[PDB]
């Protein structure tokens, strides 16, 4: 609280012009754009300095604009007093996360696995068993009820106001029994705000189960690729949900198998069908961010986001969660970043046993002892890497934006969810650096 004042090292610049450098955040985000006189007001506070001596240095700006720049980037974060450690700062988020964890105030999310069966990767011996095990199949409504009771009665102990339920799967709509029975018990909930959504393949969409989601406010979250190596199926569900103005979104996959047939065809089918979002998933497959050429896989996702924008279609994935944290800081307030994964999920099994999430082998435990489970060494382990994901990302420029690759894949590479790829990393930091190169829509601050 000091009257010297700095630049944060972590303030990252993208040059466009001369007159036009693109700034944000390594933790806060932030993202803007600057002019060069406030850009050298800024760089002149690279040495602490006083008030007064930014007003000498340039002072052919009024006192009370350069008092006007300096006072926006302080309440950024971008300007900071001398001697603050900000990532000692941003740890304490994390620590007091930790600290609070008995409390389940951290649990934002209910993974519900209704069904591990399909209509007609892991690392661990839990994932083994429970693949595996007779009982651990078919979720009934009694036990998905109860399972969802548990987790309710201990976050609203906490004062929690809201829980997102996502049914999951294998295929959740062969279970369409359990998903009708959980969304009629909770109908009337008041203790707090119940969010849902599925995941499907869709092609069990009948126009019964379309009107219900409808009714329960519930987005579709629908897998679809381009032809690669069926589309009337698609067609037939996609008219049922859009006829009953559901929320439909894809989920694409990025991958070595889908590459060479990943384009932007997808944008167009889209918007036939008033799908209005499109999810890009990364190949979880590590050695695609060593095999494929980075930019060639950064402009393949920003020519889609593009044309997506240009045709109102959200074009979108971890790495666009990443990038519009970087506008607007909303993991700060969530407890995590783009991975929910980190402490922030229960993914729950037909037979109460509980992970992290579907797309991991960390094992919790069971909603038998939810006490033990959230006191655990692996659900400790999980939860204590949300904000940092590692000491490997201390100087990087996404540290507060950016989850890593999925805890499933460095699982299986490395066996230690806190060794972070280099060669995913090379590519978030690539694309997220071609997204505010090319952003059209960046606020700017002229010096006047
Ligand atoms: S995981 Fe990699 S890209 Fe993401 S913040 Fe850490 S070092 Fe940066
Ligand atoms: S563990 Fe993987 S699939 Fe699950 S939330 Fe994290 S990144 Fe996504």
């Amino acid at each position: 609280n000091s009257r010297e004042l700095l630049l944060s090292k972590y303030v990252n610049t993208i040059k466009k012009d001369d007159n036009s450098f693109r700034l944000f955040h390594s933790i806060h985000g932030g993202l803007c754009e600057v002019d060069n006189e406030i850009y050298k007001v800024l760089n002149y506070l690279k040495k602490s300095r006083l008030l007064t001596d930014i007003y000498n240095e340039f002072s052919y700006i009024d006192n009370s604009e350069i008092n006007d720049i300096v006072n926006e980037f302080f309440e950024k974060g971008f300007i900071i007093y001398n001697g603050q450690n900000e990532i000692e700062s941003y740890r304490e988020h994390e620590k007091r996360r930790i600290n609070r964890i008995e409390t389940g105030e951290q649990i934002k999310a209910i993974q519900l696995v209704v069904s591990n069966k399909c209509n007609y990767i892991y690392s661990s011996k839990e994932r083994e068993i429970y693949q595996k095990h007779d009982k651990n199949q078919i979720m009934t409504p009694e036990n998905a009820i109860n399972y969802i009771e548990k987790v309710i009665e201990k976050i609203i102990k906490a004062n929690n106001k809201e829980l997102s339920i996502q049914f999951f799967g294998g295929e959740p709509l062969t279970n369409w029994n359990t998903i009708e029975r959980v969304l009629d018990h909770y109908k009337n909930e008041d203790r707090l705000k119940i969010d849902y959504s599925i995941v499907t393949n869709g092609a069990l969409i009948t126009p019964k189960i379309s009107e219900y989601l409808k009714k329960y406010n519930v987005p579709v979250i629908m897998s679809f690729d381009s032809p690669n190596r069926s589309i009337k199926n698609t067609i037939k569900s996609l008219e049922i949900l859009k006829e009953n103005n559901n929320y439909i979104a894809f989920n694409s996959v990025l991958s070595r198998d889908t590459f060479d047939y990943f384009n932007n065809d997808i944008v167009d089918f889209a918007q036939n069908y008033n799908v209005s979002e499109i999810g890009i998933l990364l190949d979880l497959n590590p050695s695609f961010y060593k095999d494929f050429n980075l930019d060639d896989i950064v402009n393949k996702v920003i020519d889609l986001y593009e044309y997506g924008l240009d045709n109102g279609i959200i074009v979108t994935g971890y790495w666009h969660i990443t990038y519009q944290n970087i506008i607007m800081n909303k993991s700060i307030d969530r407890g995590y970043k783009t991975c929910s994964a980190t402490g922030g999920q229960l993914s729950i099994e037909p037979m109460g046993v509980v992970f992290a999430c579907k797309g991991s082998s960390g094992y919790f435990g069971n909603m038998n002892d939810l006490e033990g489970l959230l006191s655990c060494e692996n659900y400790i382990k999980y939860a204590s890497r949300s904000f940092i994901n590692s000491n490997n990302c201390i100087n990087c420029e996404l540290i507060g934006h950016c989850s890593g690759l999925c805890l499933g894949a460095i699982e299986k590479k490395y066996g230690n969810i806190m060794y972070m790829d280099k060669g995913a990393c090379d590519l978030y930091k690539l694309l997220i650096r071609r997204l505010i190169e090319r952003e059209k829509n960046i606020f700017r601050y002229d010096i006047d």
